[PDB]
């Protein structure tokens, strides 16, 4: 009848300067051990419900989905204004953003050409690029950005980049390259206090120049585009965007806004594609410790696809292992172990307690992830995870990492289909090797951030024969 037990906000002089992961393990584990599955922690004065495993997450986001299928807020997590929750002042700019997103996401699953196709097509380009090193060491991490990033490029201009064109190398630049801000508690309350708000990353040198070349290349394709459009033949999203124009009589505001809109939502689109890059990074890290699975892999490959043809989607059907390999790299992957907060749309009834209307909720993707009672081996690589005794695919409660029920991640979909193309294109041309001998690979994620991310590595690709 009331919250789910939990530690007391009390005292305030606490130290409200939790960050970390490897701390705020140490506590969610401490707390859990405790409190049990579901427990309440504060956020300044603000309460949040933490469930716990796949039991807790599957009776909330499946079990009562409806009530668990809210949004989950913005709130500031600094000492000051902690816990306060942060919006738009507008409320029909967030609708429109909604809006767009979606209509977007629609556009991008239309065409002649499908998305599949390109994603071969990516695929075909980064084995060439590969071979170019002739299996020296490198890091993957500007070709995983690459070929991900490369779909949304051929979607909306109709061809993909070449590896090192100069506006696609500022392009993933501008959305992936860390910056420095220098700045004191007292210089960023005195921005505010201007009227100011600059939360993203880059000064005018960093990113002006990027940027400025960006701008420039998508104003004459946009050019190009105007100049040979044909409304019978929609080549791209820029054609879509062009046809859905005529008659778009507005005022420069009401125009800066629709364009600027359109942008945002683009750029939304391409730090989605770090999710499934990061999974291809987490991926074959872990296929450098476990060669012969890699192998084995490479052996189903063989079996099914062969090696002279490119891999293509509804091969997997007739892959369960290479299948249940890439369900453990997800698993073990792990990229939001904490899960993407949610909020009760009604007082909600949750094993014997009490969660207000609005009150957020974290559904802790990790602990599912690793639940031991859904696992046999939690914290082990197991592709017999996703297998039966005659080694055909099954399923596994525990396997979440899109999550679960009404909010379940929109792109699932192509980051699947991404993730299977890009991992048996690659290890059907490629072997990998590595200094670092299997036994020594170290899975541990950097240190810093909210979600579980690769820290850099050397890896070679030996072209196959
Ligand atoms: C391996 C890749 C990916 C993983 C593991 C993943 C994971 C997730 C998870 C756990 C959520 C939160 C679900 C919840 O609220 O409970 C989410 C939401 C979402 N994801 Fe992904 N995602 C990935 C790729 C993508 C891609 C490629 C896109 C974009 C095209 C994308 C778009 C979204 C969107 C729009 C939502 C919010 C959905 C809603 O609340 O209704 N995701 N994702
Ligand atoms: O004085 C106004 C000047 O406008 C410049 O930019 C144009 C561009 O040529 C024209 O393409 C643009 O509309 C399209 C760009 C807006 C974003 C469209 C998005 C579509 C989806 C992919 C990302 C871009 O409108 C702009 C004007 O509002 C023109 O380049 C100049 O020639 C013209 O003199
Ligand atoms: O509130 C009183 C307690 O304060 C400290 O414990 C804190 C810890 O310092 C603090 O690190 C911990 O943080 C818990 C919240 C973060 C982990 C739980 C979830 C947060 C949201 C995302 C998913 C995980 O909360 C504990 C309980 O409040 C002190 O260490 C305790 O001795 C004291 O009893
Ligand atoms: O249509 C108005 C909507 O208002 C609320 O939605 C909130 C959303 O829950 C809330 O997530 C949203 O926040 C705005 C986007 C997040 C802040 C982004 C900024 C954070 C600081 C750095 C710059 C970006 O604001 C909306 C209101 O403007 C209500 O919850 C909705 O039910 C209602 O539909
Ligand atoms: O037609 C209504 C649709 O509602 C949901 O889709 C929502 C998704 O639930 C919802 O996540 C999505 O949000 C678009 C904005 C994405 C987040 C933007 C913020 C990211 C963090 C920084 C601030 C901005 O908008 C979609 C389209 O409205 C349902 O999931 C869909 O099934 C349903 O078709
Ligand atoms: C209740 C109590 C505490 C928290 C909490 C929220 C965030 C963090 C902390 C964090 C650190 C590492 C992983 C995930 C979150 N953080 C700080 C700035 N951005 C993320 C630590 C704790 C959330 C709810
Ligand atoms: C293809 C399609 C779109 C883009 C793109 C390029 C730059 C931006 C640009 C941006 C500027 C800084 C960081 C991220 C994006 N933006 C965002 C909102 N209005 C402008 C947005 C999208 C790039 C390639
Ligand atoms: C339109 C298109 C895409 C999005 C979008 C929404 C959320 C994210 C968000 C994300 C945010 C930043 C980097 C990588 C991913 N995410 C995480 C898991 N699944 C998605 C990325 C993109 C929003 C509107």
């Amino acid at each position: 009848g009331k919250l789910p037990p939990g530690p007391s906000p009390l005292p305030v002089l606490g130290n409200l300067l939790q960050m970390d992961r490897k701390g705020l393990l140490r506590s969610f584990l401490r707390l859990r051990e405790k409190y049990g599955d579901v427990f309440t922690v504060y956020l300044g004065s603000r309460p949040v419900v933490v469930l716990c495993g796949t039991d807790a997450i599957r009776e909330a986001l499946v079990d009562q989905a409806e009530a668990f299928s809210g949004r989950g807020k913005i709130a500031v997590v600094d000492p000051i204004f902690q816990g306060y929750g942060v919006i738009f002042a507008n409320g029909e700019r967030w609708r429109a953003l909604r809006r767009f997103s979606l209509a977007t996401m629609r556009d991008f699953g239309m065409g002649k050409r499908s998305v599949e196709e390109r994603i071969q097509e990516e695929a075909r380009c980064l084995v060439e690029e590969l071979r170019k090193s002739k299996g020296a060491l490198l890091d993957n991490t500007l070709l995983f950005h690459s070929i991900t990033s490369n779909i949304i490029c051929s979607i909306v201009f109709g061809k993909r980049f070449d590896y090192k064109d100069p506006v696609f190398l500022r392009l993933l630049d501008l959305f992936f390259q860390s910056f420095s801000l220098i700045s004191s508690f007292s210089s960023q309350v005195f921005e505010l206090f201007s009227g100011f708000l600059k939360y993203f990353p880059g000064t005018h040198r960093q990113i002006y120049r990027n940027l400025q070349e960006i701008n420039t290349f998508i104003g004459q394709s946009v050019e190009k585009h105007r100049a040979t459009l044909d409304p019978s033949n929609p080549r791209d999203f820029i054609d879509v965007y062009l046809l859905r124009m005529e008659k778009d009589k507005s005022d420069p505001s009401s125009e800066f806004h629709h364009q600027n809109l359109i942008l945002t939502v683009l750029s939304l689109f391409f730090a989605g594609t770090e999710t499934t890059s990061t999974t291809l990074r987490y991926g074959f890290l872990l296929m450098l410790k476990y060669p012969h699975v890699t192998e084995r892999v490479q052996k189903e490959i063989e079996q099914v696809i062969g090696s002279h043809r490119p891999p293509a989607l509804d091969d997997r059907a007739k892959m369960p292992y290479t299948d249940a390999v890439i369900h453990e790299i997800q698993r073990l992957g792990d990229l939001i172990p904490f899960g993407v907060p949610h909020t009760v749309t009604k007082d909600t009834q949750f094993r014997g307690y009490v969660i207000p209307k609005n009150t957020e909720v974290f559904p802790v993707l990790s602990s599912a992830l690793h639940d031991p009672r859904y696992f046999e081996t939690p914290n082990t690589f197991n592709p017999g995870h996703f297998l039966d005794a005659n080694g055909a695919l099954k399923r596994n409660e525990g396997f979440m990492p899109f999550s679960l029920g009404k909010r379940i991640c929109l792109g699932e979909g192509i980051a699947r289909t991404e993730l299977f193309l890009f991992f048996t294109t690659i290890l059907q041309n490629f072997s990998i090797a590595s200094p670092v001998p299997p036994e020594d690979i170290d899975l541990t994620p950097r240190e810093s951030g909210v979600g579980n991310v690769p820290p850099s590595y050397q890896i070679r690709f030996l072209a196959r024969h």
